[PDB]
DNA sequence: CCTTCTGGGGAATTTTAAACCGGCGATTTTGGGGAAAAAATAATCGGCCTTGACAGCTGCACAGTAAGAGAATTATGCAGTGCTGCCATAACCATGAGTGATAACACTGCGGCCAACT
């Protein structure tokens, strides 16, 4: 999905469905998904492209 | 025994309070003109969010009706030929009018001759 020009990877239960997205004014990003809390998507200062998160991913599940 | 004092009541008069109506002074309001600001509306800009497609391609089959393409057949219009009659034109002569021609001068076009350059 996408936030504000910056592109998340969720995991495969959360394909397909309507997240919502909590920011505080501090600047973290939230994620809750039909009520409950997801993983924290570690959001860092420098801007990563998706295929960097692509490749993140990847080694992550290696 | 008598005199004087006092009190009540009706009439006349005076003063002050209240209410209305008018006059006078002030602010408000309406209208027009000029400037400034706000807001509304439309257009243009950037960017985020989300999803469709790209994955060999589409031609054929059936249903009914209508059209059309080709070939055979039929109808009709043109053409061809013969005989007779009528209308047009043409041929000649006369007279009038238009144009082509002829004379003369002036300007221009074409052919013969001379010279200059390569």
């Amino acid at each position: 999905f996408s936030y504000k020009g910056e592109q998340w990877l969720l995991s495969a239960e959360y394909a397909g469905k309507e997240i919502l997205v909590k920011e505080r004014l501090n600047g973290d990003i939230r994620l809750y998904f039909r009520g409950e809390e997801i993983s924290h998507v570690d959001q860092q200062k420098k801007v990563i492209s998706f295929a960097e998160k692509i490749k993140k991913k990847q080694t992550e599940m290696a």
